[PDB]
Protein backbone atom coordinates (compact mmCIF):
# COMPACT_ATOMS: atom_id res chain seq x y z
CA UNK A 1 0.00 0.00 0.00
CA UNK A 2 1.32 3.52 1.09
CA UNK A 3 5.19 2.52 2.02
CA UNK A 4 6.08 0.94 -1.26
CA UNK A 5 4.31 4.23 -2.86
CA UNK A 6 5.67 6.07 -0.54
CA UNK A 7 9.64 5.51 -1.10
CA UNK A 8 8.91 5.08 -4.65
CA UNK A 9 7.92 9.24 -4.85
CA UNK A 10 10.41 9.72 -2.11
CA UNK A 11 13.28 8.39 -4.41
CA UNK A 12 12.52 9.94 -7.23
CA UNK A 13 11.76 13.38 -5.50
CA UNK A 14 15.46 12.73 -3.70
CA UNK A 15 16.86 12.29 -7.44
CA UNK A 16 15.31 15.28 -9.06
CA UNK A 17 17.04 17.66 -6.15
CA UNK A 18 20.10 16.16 -6.05
CA UNK A 19 20.73 16.17 -10.12
CA UNK A 20 18.90 19.47 -10.47
CA UNK A 21 21.97 20.61 -7.81
CA UNK A 22 24.29 18.43 -9.39
CA UNK A 23 24.16 20.81 -12.63
CA UNK A 24 23.88 23.85 -11.04
CA UNK A 25 25.62 26.23 -13.41
CA UNK A 26 24.58 29.82 -11.66
CA UNK A 27 27.04 32.31 -10.05
CA UNK A 28 26.43 31.35 -6.38
CA UNK A 29 27.72 28.13 -4.62
CA UNK A 30 25.19 25.77 -3.73
CA UNK A 31 26.21 22.57 -2.55
CA UNK A 32 24.19 19.33 -1.58
CA UNK A 33 25.31 16.39 0.50
CA UNK A 34 23.00 13.36 1.85
CA UNK A 35 23.82 11.84 5.04
CA UNK A 36 21.45 9.44 6.55
CA UNK A 37 18.97 9.88 3.95
CA UNK A 38 18.92 13.25 4.72
CA UNK A 39 19.64 15.51 1.72
CA UNK A 40 21.03 18.87 2.96
CA UNK A 41 21.58 21.75 0.92
CA UNK A 42 24.59 24.72 1.82
CA UNK A 43 24.28 28.50 0.82
CA UNK A 44 27.54 30.95 0.39
CA UNK A 45 25.63 32.86 3.41
CA UNK A 46 25.94 29.52 5.35
CA UNK A 47 22.57 28.50 5.35
CA UNK A 48 21.05 25.58 4.77
CA UNK A 49 17.72 23.82 3.63
CA UNK A 50 16.92 20.11 5.09
CA UNK A 51 15.15 18.03 3.23
CA UNK A 52 14.16 13.90 5.23
CA UNK A 53 11.80 11.41 5.13
CA UNK A 54 9.33 11.19 7.90
CA UNK A 55 8.30 7.66 6.70
CA UNK A 56 5.30 6.44 9.87
CA UNK A 57 3.54 9.03 8.30
CA UNK A 58 4.70 8.93 4.33
CA UNK A 59 5.96 12.66 4.26
CA UNK A 60 8.58 14.76 3.64
CA UNK A 61 9.60 17.26 5.52
CA UNK A 62 11.47 20.39 4.56
CA UNK A 63 13.24 22.76 7.04
CA UNK A 64 14.24 26.15 5.85
CA UNK A 65 15.98 29.35 7.42
CA UNK A 66 12.48 30.16 7.82
CA UNK A 67 10.52 27.68 8.65
CA UNK A 68 9.31 23.77 8.59
CA UNK A 69 6.71 22.10 6.28
CA UNK A 70 5.14 18.80 6.24
CA UNK A 71 4.25 17.14 3.25
CA UNK A 72 2.04 14.79 2.15
CA UNK A 73 2.37 12.22 -1.43
CA UNK A 74 -1.20 13.75 -3.70
CA UNK A 75 -1.40 11.86 -6.30
CA UNK A 76 2.83 12.06 -7.71
CA UNK A 77 2.49 15.68 -6.11
CA UNK A 78 3.97 16.43 -2.41
CA UNK A 79 1.04 19.27 -0.93
CA UNK A 80 2.14 21.22 2.17
CA UNK A 81 -0.50 19.70 4.70
CA UNK A 82 -0.90 23.46 7.16
CA UNK A 83 -1.17 25.19 3.45
CA UNK A 84 -1.58 23.18 0.49
CA UNK A 85 1.55 24.63 -1.18
CA UNK A 86 3.55 22.16 -3.54
CA UNK A 87 6.73 21.31 -2.20
CA UNK A 88 8.81 22.48 -5.64
CA UNK A 89 6.96 25.83 -4.63
CA UNK A 90 8.31 26.11 -1.43
CA UNK A 91 11.53 24.73 -1.89
CA UNK A 92 11.96 27.00 -5.29
CA UNK A 93 11.23 29.73 -2.36
CA UNK A 94 13.23 29.18 0.24
CA UNK A 95 16.26 28.22 -1.99
CA UNK A 96 15.91 31.47 -4.19
CA UNK A 97 15.62 33.41 -0.90
CA UNK A 98 18.46 31.58 0.92
CA UNK A 99 20.63 31.91 -2.39
CA UNK A 100 19.79 35.55 -3.62
CA UNK A 101 19.47 35.00 -7.17
CA UNK A 102 16.60 32.64 -8.71
CA UNK A 103 16.90 28.77 -7.85
CA UNK A 104 14.48 26.66 -9.96
CA UNK A 105 13.76 22.93 -10.22
CA UNK A 106 11.56 22.98 -13.17
EU1 LIG B 1 23.85 16.02 -15.14
EU1 LIG C 1 30.81 24.22 -3.66
EU1 LIG D 1 30.06 18.38 -2.16
EU1 LIG E 1 4.98 1.91 7.52
EU1 LIG F 1 1.17 9.66 -12.07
Amino acid sequence: MNDSEFHRLADQLWLTIEERLDDWDGDSDIDCEINGGVLTITFENGSKIIINRQEPLHQVWLATKQGGYHFDLKGDEWICDRSGETFWDLLEQAATQQAGETVSFR
